[PDB]
């Protein structure tokens, strides 16, 4: 309700991949309940990324996700206050990401405090050698446990040459105030990088994420 | 087209869970097309079992799976020859399963040699406890790799009192055949125990599972 | 003790792999106080194997291990009644393999009773095609958590080639009637192949394992 | 050689545990060829920490390890250009850290950058109600991965109750310029608070730490 059906998104990224450090800046928009969101990213330290692009992008806020009214909304619940969530990223490789944001809400625009760091990525591994082209769209897991929203996501890039690269998602959401605690549902996502120069200073991105109930008897 | 809209299941599994040996025989019924099955089963040997239920039901086919037009069917096309699958169940205190079956046609009826073995289960924990209630709905990912078929979900289990148990599954399909691959996408599952006696001796579990290519981009 | 310096050992092992029926037979001699072991085993059914025979060499019993007299051991302590244990060996390709072995003694011979189960190894990795040369040495953290006794190991197999294989075991060992319970500690190991027949329908295997309290 | 029998530490640790900001500087001295260290370590920012200091100790330099003649030192030969390292730590209730540090040398003093991120530790755990006494010891499995030295150690905080909580650590050794690459080998390690104040906010840390070949064939 503070909640509207247009709002603004800013972000500030900091991190270290395999040692090397990067500031990302984003600004978008979206719609929250049509769980859509769009926006345009710029490397502003550490160009050019020696990494695959693709591993930060579903880092750069579950407010963008359609609910249906049979389901609590956690993330537009815990508005004004806001929420920060954490996550793990688990490649099937040895790869290994943590994340946070810390998401905040002035007027009608969210500021995102991120930070991300990524170890262990092999040195001909996809990452590091760039060759993923998107991530698959996914479903995610959501349930409480210890009065904790967690989503665990079986997440996977598709690779040039036409395999994939796994990943296992945990995230843990944390609500700033008392918010009604939703059951055990999904949400599914399809997130695209839209547009890229090269090197991926300038990146337009997009995500839709929809929560549902899964398949009924 | 040897898969008709209305086909039987028979199945036998042997197996061991934290060292206690059973076995269970199934006969049941299913849709393909509609990707639904029905089965009763009776525990053989080793009862009363003396851990949940509940860590079996996903062992007693993919070919009870609504497949669209557009994703091709790697069940399926894989009879008359049939296909196996190997499956392993990582649960989240340390509980690890194998389990595999191996799928043939005769007329009508699907039979099913199943093996499961589990080991490492806690003696405090939900499994060796029978603290489950059911498996919530999943989604699984589907993907060729090695020129099989794989899928991972992430299960979980709703529990007593009303948290949840988390396990891992990693199933590799391998038809009998050349079968035209998919690209990735995935099944929606929901299993469902129907009906069962105190010590699920005899149970009737019911399946419905939807083949989908998830969220577009509209 | 009914723990004796020289005990032989009998063995029968069915499984599978990949869906590959197999049944092992073994018969060998250790000396428990010394950690030492030696097995002849036969290949009865099955043959011949279509995997990497060392996934299997480990599952063919802690009594062979030399203990300290400042660690209990929960091996020795667990005859005459015995115990069984559990593993699980997660392969870092995805190959999952689980493993029991049901332990008697009848007069100076332990009595093995094996189950073990392979699936998810992927057809080009070195298990399917038979590229593994042996088990790096390892230590085992020994440690008690549900009033059982657990092994949790780093293992790795060398390659043809050159690289390594990763593997982690975690075994629950538990004996039969009540034993006096171990502080964490290790057990370290070395164990080899000394001899095979080309499909190794007869493999001669050999074991050192020595506990011990790591580096004070 | 520019490695000394005496040799100084300096350290600053930034990071993040449960969304909890700190800085934490050490100074220290240590023995290279005894593979032992000892460090005073103060927080800067964050005080008081709310979560269990012993996740922070094995991240606050393998220099410091009694390496045999027949091993190559793949740490002590990286000098004086130097080596970086990179880590996960995976607990087995799901918490995960990662950690860096970038090792110089100036004089006889190693300066180490690090940075520390942990994520997803239970409320009501070990790390966050601060119930860890202590490291066990440990072995760490030392071997070449596509030209990457990595270590991989089954880690063990012991509890108040006298149970364990696991932790599952790798990490990958990268030297500045190219060294003679160990065999497979191993790493024996002690690491112990020797002191520190109510709040964490002062600790005397030591560790020993001595490599091997294992149990010898025949």
């Amino acid at each position: 309700s503070v909640i509207k059906s247009d709002m603004k998104i800013k972000l500030r990224m900091e991190g270290t991949v395999n040692g090397h450090k990067f500031v990302i800046e984003g600004e978008g928009e979206g719609k929250p309940y049509e769980g859509t969101q769009t926006m345009n990213l710029k490397v502003k330290e550490g160009a050019p990324l020696p990494f695959a692009y693709d591993i930060l992008t579903t880092v750069f806020n579950r407010v963008f996700t359609k609910y249906p009214k049979h389901i609590p909304d956690y993330f537009k619940q815990s508005f004004p206050e806001g929420y920060s969530w954490e996550r793990s990223m688990t490649f099937e490789d040895g790869g290994i990401c943590t994340a946070r944001n810390d998401i905040t809400l002035e007027g009608d625009c969210f500021f995102n405090e991120i930070r991300f760091d990524g170890v262990n990525f092999p040195p001909n591994g996809p990452v590091m050698q760039k060759k993923t082209l998107k991530w698959e769209p996914s479903t995610e897991k959501m349930y409480v446990r210890d009065g904790v929203l967690t989503g665990d996501i079986n997440m996977a890039l598709l690779l040039e040459g036409g395999g994939h690269y796994r990943c296992d998602f945990k995230t843990t959401y944390k609500a700033k105030k008392g918010v009604q605690l939703p059951d055990y549902h999904f949400v599914d996502h399809c997130i695209e990088i839209l547009s890229h120069d090269k090197d991926y200073n300038n990146v337009k991105l997009y995500e839709h994420a929809v929560a549902h109930s899964g398949l009924p008897r």
